[PDB]
Order: structure tokens, then C-alpha cells, then sequence
């Protein structure tokens, strides 16, 4: 369904670095940050 269509906000994207973490990436403001907003987003 749409469940693997949205884990994040419109717009944010999680990337996996080589060091096998992963950072997220606003496409909206192009913001990067290394944060989890699956910890703070109640989606």
C-alpha cells in the first residue's frame, strides 16, 4: 500500500553512509542532518 510509499515526512529520504549509518535528507529545503525523525514523528 502506502506504507513503504512514506517512511518519512514529504520530502525526506534516509541514506545509508559507507559507515553503515543512516543520515536524512530534506529534498523540500535540501537540508542534511543526521537525526531519526522516526523517533520524534509519530506518523
Amino acid at each position: 500500500g502506502s506504507m513503504e510509499q512514506g517512511f518519512l515526512p514529504k520530502g525526506w529520504e534516509v541514506r545509508h553512509a559507507p559507515n553503515g549509518r543512516p543520515f536524512f535528507i530534506d529534498h523540500n529545503t535540501k537540508t542534511t542532518t543526521w537525526e531519526d525523525p522516526r523517533l520524534k514523528i509519530p506518523a
